[PDB]
Order: structure tokens, then sequence, then C-alpha cells
């Protein structure tokens, strides 16, 4: 027996069922592109179960006793085991709708709704978007300008270099302020699509006005290609950095998030992911414990109270869950 909720079981970075999970995740992604959110979650959950298994699935008999494995996900796995390929998955892969929605949604600042609108309007390629600049936000224009670099996996070596410049800028702007790497890299991932940093200071309020200072410093070093600062709920800067490399440079997406230290454990938990892990953790919190969890806090709607947490461990404990380090949150 394996627990139902992804937040009740360790999911490591590397596993034994990558072919099967990849296929189910194609179907999940395609469902999301069609606005079929239930079906997305269902396929995502099934793929997550395979990631938590200790052995490869070689025969269909191994599916027995697993949660979140309905008829459809089972058929997909069955066809892959018996025939090496799943016709439904291959049809999705080859479909113009899926290919175009994947193309568009990958671009910085483009979500499903925008990509679907563009599809419906007859846009198909990146050049089509460039021919219609009035249809694009500034953020999307920047994503198109740098699209090749932004669809090149970000590497741990890139992350280490970026963390150094961000730490230097933060330290120079405000001694005592800290930078914490979050997102998939904190979970042990070797690559990613962006780099996520959470900034705070141990004295509540000393973080005020820090981010614009940090950004000024980075911009003056030539390290910023694009920056969008927003006060709202955490203060954040959505950026594209110009990462110098030997004889070259590459654009890399970086999100900088400032949280007041009182909210830091909630922010770190939220921003560390995985996306499915946090969805599951919030569902667990609400359904099993009656508490509402988000990136700012843990609220009891009956008592109208907020839980004081010093750490992620505090939050897990309060929810009655065994602690999972970030590298076991790869749901
Ligand atoms: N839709 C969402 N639901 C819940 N949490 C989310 C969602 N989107 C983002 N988050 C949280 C969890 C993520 O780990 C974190 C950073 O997002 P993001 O950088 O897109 O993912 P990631 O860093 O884990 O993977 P990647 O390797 O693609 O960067 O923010
Ligand atoms: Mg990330």
């Amino acid at each position: 027996w394996m627990p139902a909720y992804a937040c009740q079981r360790p999911t490591p970075l590397t596993h034994h069922n990558t072919g099967l999970s990849e296929a189910l995740e194609i179907l999940a992604e395609a469902a999301g592109f069609e606005g079929s959110e239930g079906r997305l979650l269902t396929f995502c959950r099934a793929a997550s179960v395979l990631k938590a298994l200790p052995s490869p699935v070689t025969t269909l008999s191994q599916l027995q006793g697993l949660p979140h494995f309905g008829e459809h996900s089972s058929r997909v796995v069955q066809e892959l085991l018996e025939h090496g390929v799943c016709e439904e998955v291959e049809r999705v892969r080859r479909s113009e709708r899926y290919q175009t929605m994947k193309l568009f949604t990958q671009i910085f600042g483009v979500g499903v709704k925008t990509a679907d609108r563009w599809y419906r309007e007859g846009l198909r390629t990146l050049d089509d978007l460039r021919e219609q600049p009035q249809k694009l936000t500034q953020q999307q224009k920047a994503g198109l300008q740098h699209h090749q670099d932004l669809s090149t996996p970000v590497l741990r070596s890139d992350v280490d270099a970026l963390q150094q410049v961000v730490e230097e800028a933060v330290g120079q702007a405000l001694p005592g302020a800290t930078v914490t790497l979050t997102g998939g890299f904190r979970r042990g991932k070797l690559q990613g699509h962006d780099v996520d940093f959470l900034i705070t200071h141990p004295k509540e309020g000393q973080e005020a006005g820090l981010l614009p200072r940090v950004m000024c410093r980075l911009q003056d070093q030539g390290l910023i290609l694009y920056h969008q600062h927003q006060h709202s709920a955490f203060e954040r800067s959505f950026c594209i950095f110009r990462l110098p490399q030997p004889g070259s440079w590459k654009a890399v997406r970086v999100d900088l998030v400032v949280a007041p230290v009182s909210q830091f454990p909630f922010a770190l938990l939220g921003w560390t992911g995985s996306k499915l892990f946090q969805r599951e953790l919030r569902r667990f919190s609400r359904k099993e414990k009656g508490l509402w969890l988000n990136s700012h806090g843990l609220f009891d709607p009956e008592q109208k109270t907020f839980f004081q947490a010093a750490s992620e461990e505090d939050i897990f404990r309060h929810l009655g869950l065994e602690y999972l380090p970030p590298e076991q949150r790869n749901a």
C-alpha cells in the first residue's frame, strides 16, 4: 500500500517508470490545453503514483492495489507494455493543436487562455506572432526575442552563477538579507525552465524597498534583459537575466520573490513545489484537517486564526504529516 495523497509519500527525483509517467503527462498536458482540468489532475495523479514506485512496471499485474489508477490511465500503460507505444499518445504528439499549444504556452508570459485564443485566431508559428506585435504584451515580446535561450534547459551550473550575482547584489543592498534557492532546483533537479529565489531579512520590515535596490545593482552590471516589478501578493520581479558564459551569453528566466520573515516558511514551502505536491498538500490540508494553506499562511476558517511557523517542519507537523525534505517532493 501506497498512500493516496502525494504529500503522504516520498517522491524522489529519479525513478523507474519514466516512459510511462512521460506518456501520462502528455495526456495531462493536452487535457489542460483543452480546459479539461479534472482530466489533467487525474492523469497527473496517476503519473505521480508511478514516480513513487520502488520498481519498474514490467507487467500490468503490478498496477494492483494502487490508488489513482482508473481505467483510462491503466489502458495507456497496458498499450505501452504490450505494444511499446500508445496510439492516443502518439496522436496527441502529432496533432497540430497540441504542438501549437505547447509552442505558445512555453513562451514567457503566455498561458493556456492566451495560447488558445491565438490558436483560434489562426496563429501557428513564432513568426506569426512576430507579424502581429500589437497582439503581444511586453513580457511576451521579450519571451519571443529570447525564445531559443529560454527553451534551452537551465543547468545547475547556471543556477550557481545566478545565485552568486543575486547574493552579491542582496548583500550589498542590505547586510543581513538572505537569498534562498527554491523551485525545482531546491528539489534536486539537474535542469529547469527558470530559477526561483526567495529573499527575506530576519527583522520584519527590513525587507521593504530591498528588491528595487537589488534590481538596480543587477541592471548596472549588464545582467538584466527584462524586468517587471510588481508590488502585488508578495513583491516580486519577473526577470530575464543575461548570464555570461565562456565566449558567449545566454538568457535565463529568474523569479525573485520577497517575503516578510513571518511568512517565509509558507513561502518557501509553496515555492519549492512540485506543483502537484503543493496542490495535494493544500487539498489534504482543507479536506483532512479543515485548514486553508497557501504561500502566506495556514488559516483555520472556523477559529479565524493563523498558524505561527518558524520552519517547513512546523507546518508539516501541524498538519499531522511526516516531514518530507524537498528532494522527496518531486510529485
Ligand atoms: N500552478 C501551480 N500550483 C501550485 N504551485 C505552483 C504552481 N505554479 C508554480 N507553483 C509553485 C511550485 C513551484 O515549484 C514553484 C516554482 O514554479 P516553477 O519554477 O514553474 O516550477 P519548478 O521550478 O518546480 O519547475 P521548473 O524546473 O519547470 O522550473 O512555484
Ligand atoms: Mg522553477
